[PDB]
């Protein structure tokens, strides 16, 4: 369970282009296949004026790379947003420098499905951002991790 | 490319029961699906009197958990065995204490497919054996890692 958040977060400053450089999850089944439920590739983060967080992403669904937009609503905690659905889902922002890397996790309640990503601003392998990611995950019950190469990061659905 | 071998290896002492507690590989495609080519679950290591290494394992193939045996022949290097096939495949033993953990890698030539496992003697999560595994992998170009839980380790094909 995630007890690492970004103190002092300014969300407006996370807007723009992102790349899902690596991903990790609590169960193998969340990331194993091409259409696994947590295999989501972030494209853009779009904070709303009201301080909500629109997420633009790609997902492989029935043989193809589909585009999706979801909205995570603000909460009392600056680093935590809620996607109301069949479940209470939370987006947690763990850490960021705004200009290079952002670590975030998604979690529901059930047991608890948890997936986290290291997002970066450019199609480049950032070893320092990846160290910070592994550091964060040491405290979490993860059983699968994937990372993409720069070629893949320029393809839809990282193919 | 693997430049970590077990100095002083006595193979005869690796015989018996093993469990594939974690696995890592150079390409996502080698481990991603249930029937991915490197998704192999070790059952037993059986050194031959002549110093070859028989490997008993399970593999999910066309909807089912199949049993297989393969033979890796000795070489001039005690820690390196060869499986002659369509490719020159090597089994490399990186480290072991014989009684708890064994790290090993499999590699071919092409680019180079590489997969490594942390094997343990019991259906138990060995954090020290897993630290040694991550340490070993730091030097290798891995892009997917999986680890199993004790329930899974007692099921065929870790289902
Ligand atoms: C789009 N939908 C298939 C998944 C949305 C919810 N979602 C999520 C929620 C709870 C646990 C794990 C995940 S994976 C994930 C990765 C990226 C994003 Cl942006 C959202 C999620
Ligand atoms: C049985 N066959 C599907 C795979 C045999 C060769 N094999 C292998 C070789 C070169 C690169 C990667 C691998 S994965 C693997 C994992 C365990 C074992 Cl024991 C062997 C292998």
């Amino acid at each position: 369970s995630v007890t690492q958040t970004m103190k002092g977060l300014d969300i407006q400053k996370v807007a723009g282009t992102w790349y899902s450089l690596a991903m990790a999850a609590s169960d193998i089944s969340l990331l194993d296949a091409q259409s696994a439920p947590a295999r989501v590739y972030v494209e853009e983060l779009k904070p709303t004026p009201e301080g909500d967080l629109e997420i633009l992403l790609q997902k492989w669904e029935n043989g193809e790379c589909a585009q999706k937009k979801i909205i995570a609503e603000k909460t009392k905690i600056p680093a935590v947003f809620k996607i109301d659905a069949l479940n209470e889902n939370k987006v947690l922002v763990l850490d960021t420098d705004y200009k290079k890397y952002l670590l975030l996790c998604f979690e529901n309640s059930a047991e608890q499905s948890l997936a986290c990503q290291c997002l970066v601003r450019t199609p480049e392998v950032d070893d320092e951002a990846l160290e910070k990611f592994d550091k964060a995950l040491k405290a979490l019950p993860m059983h699968i991790r994937l990372s993409f190469n720069p070629t893949q990061l320029e393809e839809q659905c990282h193919i």
